[PDB]
RNA sequence: AAAAAA
RNA sequence: AAAAAA
RNA sequence: AAAAAA
RNA sequence: AAAAAA
RNA sequence: AAAAAA
């Protein structure tokens, strides 16, 4: 009686996560600058022309990591005015001063843009290896007007921001999934459908992403600022607030699916006294999932510290049984893979079964909701 | 006395259906598409040459295998307005994907319609081969009054749904059976008589039929839906809710028939332990051909999985018992083939002079019903 | 919010819920002669339902 | 003291 | 770590 | 994303 | 382990 | 699989 209190304020200091007072300054990174090119004026030619030959800067095989990270951050953030106001805006990171170089268009440099200092911003700006878009009657993006540049921008920006969903999770599974959304944007008339950059383009950044964290920590923590932003969006951030529903809790399809499945069912085969105590240890997993606040769905992403807290391994029988009544249910989980080392398929099979024995079998936790009588469930056995 | 509870429950799962919960997208076919061609506005000139132009294109030798689906497919759903919409009702195939292309008329093409596009349009529509009306003095029947085109259009129809009857059956045999309801509707006014087409058109119709089964699928589950329609049915779907009449367990006559003679007649030979299994056996059959609902009788017509178990090779003995039974209560039944591997000859015989024996010879299962003395049945006798 | 392109119409999409969507597709197919022009052509439409 | 845990 | 989501 | 709505 | 079953 | 059925 007085052991099941203190059972249940022992599990959930046990999942709590520590409360961070801080060292003073203890634990500091070692920071490396890192190159961000950003438009030295407001005009729309200097941002066109910077877009230019920032695409074709990432795709070659001669640029090194944190050039290839600066120059990603160069376009990530030229849909705003003032770029280098929304810079120094996100970086929280400690492992990373960014530096950040204003860039004016020219007439007499080579690539037509030098550093607001003609032959450093070349030497900064530079076949079948190069990365560019997928068909090559387009050889330059430079536009005039600024709504053509929007749109052609925004066509940059959804195929970047696309790979973020898909990144740290699936990288070699993810090329068949980001055109899918893609088509989203192409019958939605969101992006440019002729501008498709290369798979070759694409995996440049795709390895990037994976590879480093201070480039995944820019790329969630703007998301989470257009997130807050009061009004209508621009129309840039209004498209980047629509990838990023493929980002949120893009890596904890063990416990965001377990959920749905095994708890929000609710087939008898809950009340197991198996399954009693990992719905106890769930029940204060859906507690600390807010209790993270707003950057918990990005938790893998990051790679936070407590990712390992919502692993299945916690829970590897409640995990099961919503393996198992997830194949049934849905024609899309079936192509989700689940192996691990904790896996228990005896209770897999348990799982798969309860959805195949209760098919024509309403509830009595929800007939007495609505008033079905032994006439009405007949009916849908 | 607890071991014959126990078997009655141990013969009924047997025969059950396995309740189909499903696998969750798991086992799709393959998707090939099939031209469907269907009118593009609701005038009566462009439902006509539609009709025109399909009803010779089935003839040729050159078209294909889809191509002969689509164009049945085109005209089997010509009689209601939006044709569209009504093939998307039925397509409940996993083989199948329908694209279907809209048909307009025109004034520059050769064969006169085009594609909502003028020589693909031609190309798809297009001499002793090719198969007609078997009166040569009719070569178009383009019409414009839309009560002529609705008569030539339910004689065109109802001589492709009485195929259906018996085209997995019997299609050698069928052509003698096809004429007997051409006669039918022709002698109630329902269709126009000297449109009648070839034998050799309907030869490709019939051939087309039996091979597939995707048609099939369409054709039955289309009828299912004529049945369904709750007021008086247009003049078409009158038609076609009459010819399936034909349809309706067009292939269970060695199941429809031993019902109808063996268990009905209620001859004394029904007592035999010889039989006492296998009224168990057809007990559980007619309570399963409710089970499977209202697709029961078209289970052979579609080729369902369970019509191997209404098969007469589970109750083969008293099958010929209801086989010599019904050949002398039938002047029709003489002309049944009923050969098959279990066919047990002695049975037949002892089925036979059952008739013969009791010819004059007033029931006792029925005279307490009545009253018959031993006055009144030495009258019949 | 679609009109708008709100950023929240994948929310309301009926990927969130792809059975109980398709059941009510089953529903309103014969409920209603206009919702047989609707086109409801989605990879997560689940036809098992839809017949249920 | 013993296992497993993206 | 894995699926799907106008 | 899809239908219909004096 | 054994047959037959549109 | 097989007949007949305004």
């Amino acid at each position: 009686a007085t052991l099941l209190r203190s059972l249940a304020l022992f599990k959930r200091n046990k999942d709590k996560p520590p409360i961070t007072s801080g060292s003073g300054g203890a634990i500091r990174g070692i920071k490396h600058i890192i190159i961000v090119p950003i438009p030295g004026d407001s005009s729309i030619t200097t941002r066109s022309r910077l877009l230019d030959r920032l695409v074709r800067l990432i795709g070659n095989p001669d640029v090194s990591g944190p050039k290839l990270t600066g120059a990603l951050i160069g376009i990530l953030s030229l849909f705003v005015e003032s770029p280098g106001q929304l810079i120094q805006r996100i970086t929280d990171d400690p492992d990373v001063s960014i530096r950040l170089l204003e860039v004016v268009q020219s007439d007499q440099s080579q690539s037509g843009l030098t550093f607001a200092m003609e032959d450093e911003a070349d030497q900064y700006f530079s076949q079948s290896r190069f990365g560019w878009f997928e068909n090559k009657e387009i050889s330059d993006i430079e536009v005039q007007d600024p709504e053509g540049f929007n749109m052609i921008l925004g066509t940059i920006l959804a195929q970047i921001w696309v790979l973020l969903a898909k990144a740290v999770t699936a990288p070699d599974t993810a090329a068949d999934s980001e055109l899918r959304r893609w088509i989203k944007y192409t019958q939605q008339r969101r992006v440019v459908g002729e501008f498709r950059l290369e798979r070759k383009w694409l995996d440049v950044v795709r390895n990037r992403i994976a590879e480093d964290l201070s480039l995944r920590r820019f790329m969630v923590a703007l998301i989470l600022d257009i997130k807050r932003t009061p009004g209508n969006k621009p129309r840039i951030a209004e498209m980047i607030c629509d990838i990023d529903t493929y980002i949120v809790e893009a890596g904890l399809a063990s416990f965001i699916l377990t959920i749905k499945f095994g708890i929000e069912t609710m087939y008898p085969a809950l009340g197991l006294h198996e399954f009693a105590g990992e719905l106890s240890t769930l029940e204060s997993l859906m507690n600390l999932y807010q209790q993270m606040g707003e950057t918990a769905p990005y938790m893998v992403i990051l790679e936070n510290s407590i990712q390992n807290k919502f692993s299945a391994g916690s829970y590897p029988l409640l995990w099961s049984y919503a393996m198992g009544v997830g194949v049934e249910l849905e024609n899309s989980m079936g192509g989700l893979n689940f192996g691990r080392s904790y896996f228990d398929p005896a209770y897999f099979r348990l799982g798969q079964e309860m959805v195949r024995r209760s098919a024509g079998k309403v509830s009595s936790t929800l007939a007495s909701e609505l008033g079905i009588t032994a006439e009405d469930a007949r009916l849908v056995s």
